[PDB]
């Protein structure tokens, strides 16, 4: 299971499976 965090939303086929810091920010975790 590949997964990604995206600072838009999810690539589709994708799936939101929970979420990621960076610098400060929330993001959405993406897999696929």
């Amino acid at each position: 299971a590949t997964c990604y965090c995206r600072t838009g939303r999810c690539a589709t086929r994708e799936s939101l499976s929970g979420v990621c810091e960076i610098s400060g920010r929330l993001y959405r975790a993406c897999c696929r």
